[PDB]
């Protein structure tokens, strides 16, 4: 094992459970995210049908003329993906075409999905909620409050991302 | 192949060739990501020694002990991975304690790389210099910076993280 990965653990262990949950959402969407890329990393193999690592002009017009896009679109998509006129598009290049990048930060997502009514503050009854399916109780969510003004028990957006920097 | 992935393409195409080549950088920032959580993939993987796609106490601590973690240690990262205190581990809890999430958003990262002199603005020189390595000339930058300010020829964050956000 990489010791980055068993340092990454060691530090992970010092904080508290709120935090990690907290973690764990972000990882949620750390997997979301890996998700389409498998996808596009398992198109990309398709297309490769000389498996070199990278995809010609042909080997998508062939695959893209297969499943309906129109020879217009297709050079059009063609000539945006091959970014440096190369007639050889990489693997980040091809990516960069089939990815969507709409919505693309993690702790603005975290913090939303926290703050259930959407009023912009993580309050008590936010954590509390959080917590609802965690042994955790009333000591360790004051212990969480306390940790992020320590750096209203109320938590705005920056003072969550304040915190959770910190803790990094 | 998926309509989502058909339809980002069809939606790639219609941008200039500036807006993609920044949209190629925060692509190799979604790469880099990306082989990080592969590690972290194929170590679950030699972990979940039942293939039962979560991990013991047992399976994470045999492994964890022949690496040079003390007892001790891997007790603290067991409770901290358990968060659910289930006995069993998932791939997004083992996943939270492994990634390193120091530095965690995508058009900052993107936007600093572009601002070579790090002050804070995106000037013509630097837009010059991104596409040093492209056929484009001077009636594409200055097509991108009217754009940019269609929403000082110098482009802030601020600025800058707007015009992409609406080419999304
Ligand atoms: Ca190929
Ligand atoms: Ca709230
Ligand atoms: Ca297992
Ligand atoms: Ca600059």
């Amino acid at each position: 094992i990489s010791p980055n990965v068993l340092n990454n653990m060691k530090s992970y262990m010092k904080h508290s459970n709120i935090r990690n949950i907290i973690i764990n959402i972000m990882a949620h969407e750390l997997s979301v995210i890996n998700n389409h890329i498998k996808y596009i990393n398992e198109l990309f193999y398709k297309l490769d049908t000389n498996h070199n690592g990278s995809l010609s002009h042909r080997e998508i017009y062939t695959v893209l003329a297969s499943v309906g896009i129109k020879k217009w679109d297709i050079n059009r998509i063609l000539q945006a993906l091959d970014i440096n006129d190369r007639g050889n598009i990489t693997y980040t290049e091809f990516m960069a075409g089939c990815y969507r990048w709409k919505n693309i930060t993690f702790l603005k997502a975290a913090f939303n999905k926290i703050d259930k009514d959407e009023d912009g503050y993580i309050s008590k009854s936010d954590i509390v909620s959080l917590v609802h399916d965690k042994v955790l109780d009333n000591n360790d969510i004051d212990n969480f409050f306390l940790s992020v003004h320590s750096i209203i028990n109320k938590i705005s957006f920056q003072e969550f991302k304040d915190y959770m920097l910190s803790t990094f």
